[PDB]
């Protein structure tokens, strides 16, 4: 049978139990993957169907979560528009030269996934027509995040580089925002096709900006690729770390979900006005406390987001290396068990 | 005559312009700076007086600013107490074994700074009897920031461990925000008694924590620390960056001035029931962009600012090394003429 649980809660219907899943649920903090990953390497299991289709799944088996997410590279579509994304083991994909001017944008093309990232597709497929009972969530990085990657070519805490550029060449930016949209939509609307029945967009690092910068230089576009993107008639999610402050205008987009971190929490969303679905809350660190901690944590979260219908629990940020798989197995079953019997 | 405009509208009194100073005003994007660093050292430059005079001194002869900031290391009052220091520089300064156990915290002891730190208290002399025609302005890390550092050992992003140990053992949590309290009560006292005119406190990454956890776990020691500094007479001022969740809870505390970063606008705090004293709020990544931006969003902070006496503009945190000075010289020039030329 089918789990349509998280649709469910995505779209505001009654289920029978609050839906879980976790950012980073298929990643370094499960011993499997790590040995696929010495095994195999980096590049196979991002780009070989076969094994994309088992770390995605592997959550799914060995939690019992309700949906899973497509494990792939945030970086992927980005060499298909012209972008070379290098690097070399152990901080794997970096950008080799940055956007610097508005002729590095303007040489910038297409995707068409079908033939640039048909081993996307094709994992899709496998999971979809084939492996999951659950549904799959899509999804891409939003234009901040990627223009980010493109701008700073290496790493960054403040994101000063991007901003300035932003800043003092608003032209080239809204061409960079312009071509990347493009990019963003082919790529989503390609992976729904494939059989994706939700999308997440990750906009990671935009909290480094305040919401009159984010109005100015970033929501026109992301109207643009939700607006395009509900089409496609499948939930829409978003979420950035440290992004409170711009839950509102992530709200006026045409997005389905709303994902939060641990700093706004559920009653207070609402109280603000975020009446849409909302998404996740746990902060990460509290998964390394005793029990006793993660339950009170999980049970105040819980009897705030089963209020109303739009509910899917998570995370207020990714699982990390050292969170334990067996804590995780006994937080899904908790949050499982403790949501039915409410709900009856 | 002294310059008393600073401390005018830290007591929300009527002055004739708007004070500005630069959180890291005194640093790396400083050529004299930079020279002075690599001649002396890093050592030698946070502890002869004159030469931490001199560091601290040349922003405001440079720039004008309206205060000067004491250039010191936010560790130094620590090893004081029986913590670690030193190390590599690179990635910061070190602790080497981070507190685990409560007899890691019981056997931390008290600071005589006479006795600990007197090259701070000389520096203070020094500037403020014969140097300064700016209030200077002490400071000091706050109890979260500090014991992060000594838990964490090694550079962090979330600060799992820290948070982990605060929710494990918060009877032994409680004793170290006891000890470091005390601490950071008797260290400032001694700043203010050298010459220091007001003190900012830095809570540098207490915004990783929500309002439930800051009011559980920080609110109590915090509303000591400013209950007995109240008592000097001196203006109270609290920034950290990422904190702007937090900045109702910081207001309720006896303080006098809310430091605020670019995510929290002006009008935005005021609306909010802040309305004490306010400070700063520039992002500083426009200190990167073309003047006409930058003088444009300035100038849309100070029409903000301007609405009450109580109000110091600064940046929404710190200067970073590729600042120009040229560019902080014309800002404080700017920030001076329009609010003089407005408030006249």
């Amino acid at each position: 049978t089918f789990n349509e649980t998280f649709l469910k809660a995505a779209r505001g219907e009654k289920a029978d139990h609050t839906p879980v899943w976790y950012m980073r649920q298929a990643g370094r903090s499960q011993p499997e993957y790590r040995k696929l990953k010495e095994k195999y390497g980096l590049f196979e299991i991002t780009h070989q169907p076969e094994l994309c289709a088992y770390v995605t799944r592997l959550p799914v088996e060995q939690y019992g979560v309700d949906a899973a997410i497509l494990y792939k590279d945030i970086m992927t579509p980005l060499p298909s528009i012209g972008v070379d994304v290098e690097i070399k083991n152990g901080i794997g994909p970096v950008i080799d030269q940055p956007i610097r001017s508005l002729a590095d944008i303007e040489k910038l093309g297409q995707i068409d996934p079908e033939q640039d990232v048909p081993y996307v597709l094709e994992t899709i497929k496998l999971l979809v027509n084939e492996q999951l009972n659950v549904p799959l969530i899509g999804f891409s990085g939003a234009p901040f995040t990627l223009a980010s990657y493109m701008t700073e070519g290496g790493p960054s805490k403040n994101y000063n580089k991007t901003k300035a550029f932003m800043y003092s060449m608003p032209d080239a930016w809204n061409l960079l925002m312009s071509k990347l949209a493009d990019m963003i939509i082919v790529y989503v609307k390609a992976q729904i096709k494939a059989g994706a029945k939700a999308i997440q967009i990750f906009d990671s690092w935009v909290g480094a900006l305040n919401q009159a910068d984010y109005r100015t230089y970033i929501k026109p576009v992301m109207n643009r690729i939700f607006s395009e993107l509900a089409k496609e008639n499948v939930p829409l999610i978003m979420f950035g770390v440290g992004a409170s402050h711009l839950a509102g205008d992530w709200h006026d987009l045409p997005l389905d979900v709303v994902g939060l971190d641990w700093r706004l929490g559920i009653d207070e969303a609402r109280s603000k006005g975020i009446t849409k679905t909302v998404q996740g809350n746990l902060d990460p660190s509290i998964l390394l406390a005793p029990w006793e901690v993660i339950e009170q944590k999980t049970k105040e979260i819980l009897d705030q987001g089963m209020e109303s219908d739009g509910f899917i629990f998570n995370l207020g940020h990714g699982v990390f290396p050292d969170v334990s798989p067996e804590v995780l197995k006994k937080l899904t079953a908790f949050v499982h068990e403790y949501s039915q019997n409410k709900k009856m």
